[PDB]
């Protein structure tokens, strides 16, 4: 039977669902790894054990313990990405559709949940990945990894919670499918990993670590890079985090062992309870438990490995959304609501930059303010609210992938750059927050395809040809089907827009405001 | 008869001169101070002891010592600066030229000329007077001053050269004007002292001496302002320049006494010759000897004075041209030539910002560096020429002059703003420099009146207006008479255009880069 395949681990037995008025096969909740309960909280993931007789892989897997999303109850833009599933510690399964009848070698692609490194789950309706295999036939599989305290409480030097233990459950899904895809129709030298945000910059952590780079062959990243300012901390800033989550559960803090042991007795929920009240700063795009830059995972400083060339060297496609910032506006600035057009006072915007960039000193501080502000006009509320969205997106989302995307170019073997600009015709957050960070998910999962869903027939157009460039990148590590998306080089730096215009062809990416984020204001504050 | 007018000083002879086919009265080198020569130089000036008999005015008096430019021998666009008379130390003297009929009681112009405080005539034919006083009816005067060396070398503390006395060499002849206009047929209530680049620094600075206030009505100020960057020292510094001066000339410095005897033994050629190498940087737009904050003539520093109403409070027109810094860049920096378009390489515009901003450490110049390159076209000759031109002129002219209005405003009585924008027709000049500084002078005085000039119909126009704006302001504290030119004010900040076109009003001058050069610039020069 078709929906039967024997693995290295045992055998699965998966479910037909239907796609499209066709059909496909799907393998939901394939475990990878032993549930990392009790005493196995905070350490590295295990292989799982192989079993005997037929694992039911007809239906999807529980969702990481996680910080549930309550700022719009029921909101739909808003719960679109909280957990659709009962949550637990016991979370660590992986997702395969396969197109029927079963290919023999095809191209393969895995995808990587976003969230901040503190929620996100594969289970998302916004991640099913039937319409992806079904209309480009691929092998499509999503992973999970463990988030927040979970997956990155770290307290370098102890082996019970030395960080980044949730990108280690990554790389074991990438193990698990380089060892078993073929048996699935997949080609596992064509394993193309993709990932949008915290998925994307753990895709290219995957490109920078030594021991991750084997797995897989080209990458895709979704407004995300590793370098990210909010992406990773230093091993004595993650201990400290992992001190005061202890500090806030009054936990003995005589020793690790002591703090660790304390840590693995609370129930998930209380953990989460208190995980936001760690971060150093008052802050929007920071969260608490994030990569840590170890010396093992990341055998040195990020910007040394990009620098010298220490990365796997393939092909690379990725892209930004034309307004990054406006989503972690609106949950935490001031003067920003989702039922105002959130027209920003001078003075709300000053407090915004305080908030965007919180590690900068003052002169720092008015360096951003005066790059943003158009003096002949300061108190046009628009333009405020406008520019807080530039200098969030640029600083924490924009400028570090242009940064990535620069470096990685020189010692590469091609880059494709795309700026998503597109408003869905049916997007249910306010006009103001424009092209959000993430909003581009569906058309590259082609949602658009499902009448049901209320595109129109131009957007489903444009999911279709943004799923052709992604697969057919995956299969050959060029987007375009021997109109061409130009290849991204150090001289000339093209990158295309996306959206339901005639392509163009651009230069630069916002390159006036990254040599600030990128080069001045690094400078400013190391001199000051 | 009209040519003969007794003042408290004695009798004076003028001359009868002709404009544009009509005739009016001059009284040219009336002498205003004692000639400061001998053991007189780099003292203050001493009024001019009064004469029996009659002063013979008919002819220009000598100009003071000072640099020649050889820049371009021969070349008119550069000619015209340089003194026209034979120069000698003996040159105190001022200039007037009276309606005809002789006026009873009318407005009074005295033009205080600039020159980089190193250089400068009042016998310049682009300073002739005939023109205005006889348009507008207006007696009009214009002064001389020591200047360089002899003007302003200043070592504090000594009462042999104290500095400032080419400034009190103004004031001096401002005394004369309010003690004896009256003869002249002016009204020495309504003198408005007015004067462009270093003349309009100067005019600034009287507004500010507590001395000099009361000598004057109101004011004019042309592309010059007295906090401009290059037009003061400390006193630390002014004693340097003069330590260096002498130590160029090997004289004896054991004490100022030893110093001041030597270079007062020097022929005034020789002073000149060595000038240049006392600046203490490889600079633009920085002069040797200029104006010292010395607690006498300026009792604090410009800046406290400016912040606490410490000035005279009258009405203020002022204004700048568009293109401030391309004279500067031509004489002195790489890249930059008078017979080619002066298309400059990205490594020429590095060279030119750290020419420009002398002062600035590494941080500073690149904080200029990025405010002025368009990064998608750094390589574009055109802009990098242009953008140097904008560092040179905001930084020197423009900025430091809107930082006067807007802190003069506050206190003053009426400010109005112009921004002159008009490339005459019959420019020497290459095209690539625009709209010149100085180059409105000519209009200030109305050359375009005079059809051999060959200036457009539209320029003699524009000189028209030009020149009864200034009249009418002088008379009466307003250019407009009862298309107005608006009030400048804190709130709205209008000023006009002046040119060939329609006016237009407009508001806050350049503030989007003011704000880099007198609000953020120096703030990071302090933090590093
Ligand atoms: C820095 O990236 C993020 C930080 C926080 C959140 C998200 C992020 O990326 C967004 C889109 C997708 O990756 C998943 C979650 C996001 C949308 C839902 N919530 C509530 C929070
Ligand atoms: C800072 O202002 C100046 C510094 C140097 C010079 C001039 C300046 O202003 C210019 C126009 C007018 O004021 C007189 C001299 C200038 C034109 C002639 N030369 C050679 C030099
Ligand atoms: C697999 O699990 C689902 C729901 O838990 C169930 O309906 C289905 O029949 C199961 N198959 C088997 C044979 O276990
Ligand atoms: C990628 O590598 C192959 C050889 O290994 C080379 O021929 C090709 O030009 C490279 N492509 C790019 C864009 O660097
Ligand atoms: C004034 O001086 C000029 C030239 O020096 C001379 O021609 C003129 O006649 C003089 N007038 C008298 C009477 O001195
Ligand atoms: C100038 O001063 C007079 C009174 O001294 C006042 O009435 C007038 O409004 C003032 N003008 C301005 C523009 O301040
Ligand atoms: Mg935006
Ligand atoms: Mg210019």
């Amino acid at each position: 039977s078709e929906l039967l395949v024997n693995t290295k681990s045992g055998k699965v037995m998966g479910t037909r669902v239907p796609v499209l008025s066709s059909h496909i096969s799907a393998f939901l909740g394939i475990p990878f790894a032993e549930p990392p309960v009790g005493n196995m909280r905070f350490r590295r993931p295990e292989p799982k054990k192989p079993w005997s007789g037929v694992w039911n892989a007809s239906t999807y897997p529980n969702n990481c313990q996680q910080y549930v999303d309550e700022q719009f109850p029921g909101f739909s833009g808003s719960e679109m990405w909280n957990p659709n599933r009962e949550m637990s510690e016991d979370c660590l399964y992986l997702n395969i559709w396969v197109p029927s009848p079963r290919p023999k070698s095809t191209t393969v692609m895995v995808w990587i949940y976003g969230g901040g490194f503190y929620s996100g789950s594969s289970t998302l309706d916004v991640y099913n990945g039937k319409y992806l295999a079904y209309t480009e036939e691929v092998v499509l599989v999503s992973l999970s990894y463990r988030v927040g305290a979970f997956g990155f409480l770290a307290l370098h030097g102890s082996q019970e919670a030395p960080g980044n233990v949730g990108l280690l459950d990554q790389r074991m899904a990438l193990q698990w499918v380089h060892d078993n895809i073929q048996f699935f129709g997949g080609d596992p030298k064509t394993v193309t990993i993709f990932g949008e945000s915290a998925g994307g910059a753990s895709v290219g952590m995957h490109i920078l670590s030594p021991g991750s780079r084997d797995l897989f062959r080209r990458a895709i990243l979704q407004s995300g890079s590793p370098n990210c300012p909010w992406a990773s901390v230093s091993v004595a800033e993650g201990r400290r985090r992992a001190v005061e989550l202890g500090r806030n559960l009054n936990c003995n803090l005589n020793s690790d062992e002591e703090l660790i042991h304390c840590l693995r007795e609370k129930k998930p929920q209380e953990l989460i309870d208190v995980e936001w009240n760690v971060l150093p700063f008052d802050s929007i795009f920071r969260f608490s438990f994030v990569p840590v830059i170890d010396g093992e995972f990341f055998p040195t400083s990020l910007e040394s490995m990009l620098n010298s060339g220490n990365f796997k060297k393939t092909q690379i496609l990725l892209g930004v959304n034309k307004d990054e910032g406006s989503f972690f506006l609106l949950y935490g600035a001031p003067g920003f609501s989702k039922d105002s057009e959130s027209k920003i006072s001078r003075e709300d915007f000053m407090s915004g930059v305080k908030l965007s960039v919180p590690h900068a000193n003052d002169l720092g501080l008015d360096a951003v303010t005066l790059q943003y502000t158009d003096w002949m006009d300061d108190n046009n509320g628009i333009k405020n609210r406008d520019g807080l969205d530039d200098i969030v997106g640029d600083h924490n989302v924009i400028c570090p992938l242009m940064h990535f995307v620069n470096k990685y170019t020189k010692f590469g073997n091609g880059t494709y750059l795309y700026f998503f600009n597109h408003r869905a015709s049916n997007l249910v957050w306010p006009e103001w927050m424009g092209v959000i960070h993430g909003y581009e998910i569906e058309f590259v999962f082609g949602l658009p395809l499902v009448k049901e869903l209320n595109y129109t027939a131009e957007e489903e157009a444009l999911s279709r040809r943004i799923m052709h460039y992604w697969a057919t990148f995956a299969k050959t590590g060029n987007p375009n089907e021997p109109s061409k998306w130009p290849l991204f080089t150090t001289k000339e730096q093209k990158f295309i827009d996306l959206n339901t215009e005639p392509m163009k062809v651009h230069q630069r990416l916002r390159v006036q405001m990254c040599v600030f984020w990128n080069q001045f204001l690094p400078k400013l504050l190391n001199a000051t």
